[PDB]
């Protein structure tokens, strides 16, 4: 679990979106595993606007933050899950590192801010759904 709170937006993994998220839906993209909903209170997180390929992510299955080198956002084949069939997920960044399903939502950050959130993993890899191209979160 985990979310990003910026302005009047709540960014969560689409497969973990709640009834409240869907009733206050702003945008969703199943190929990115992202959903944004509207909130009453203002959020205090800052989205990174950069091409950083190093950062730190929160790993709930380890109660630890880990430093990682990650790939640029691209179309990567994501294995069939209980939430989605086999498919290419776009705007996904891979890193060598630990993850388990309950880790989705953990934030990946650089000096510039929130880079994205854990969305895929397995076999010693962790995939993050990028949020840096979504400039409308700033306004
Ligand atoms: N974006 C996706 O298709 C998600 C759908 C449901 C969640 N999901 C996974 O369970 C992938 C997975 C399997 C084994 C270890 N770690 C992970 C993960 F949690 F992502 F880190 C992929
Ligand atoms: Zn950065």
């Amino acid at each position: 679990s985990g979310a990003i709170y910026v302005g009047n937006y709540r960014v969560v993994n689409r497969h973990l979106a709640t009834h409240n998220d869907w009733a206050n839906l702003v945008w969703e993209d199943s190929s990115r595993d992202l959903l944004v909903s509207s909130t009453t209170a203002q959020g205090c997180d800052t989205i990174a606007r950069c091409d950083c390929q190093t950062g730190v992510y929160y790993c709930s299955s380890r109660r630890k933050h880990y430093p990682v080198s990650f790939s640029k956002p691209s179309l990567i084949f994501v294995e069939a899950s209980e939430y989605y069939p086999a498919r290419y997920q776009s705007h996904l960044m891979l890193a060598v590192g630990h993850s388990e399903p309950g880790d989705c939502g953990g934030i990946l950050r650089c000096q510039h801010g929130v880079v994205g959130i854990v969305s895929t993993g397995g076999n010693g890899l962790v995939g993050f759904a990028d949020v840096r191209d979504l400039l409308w979160l700033d306004e």
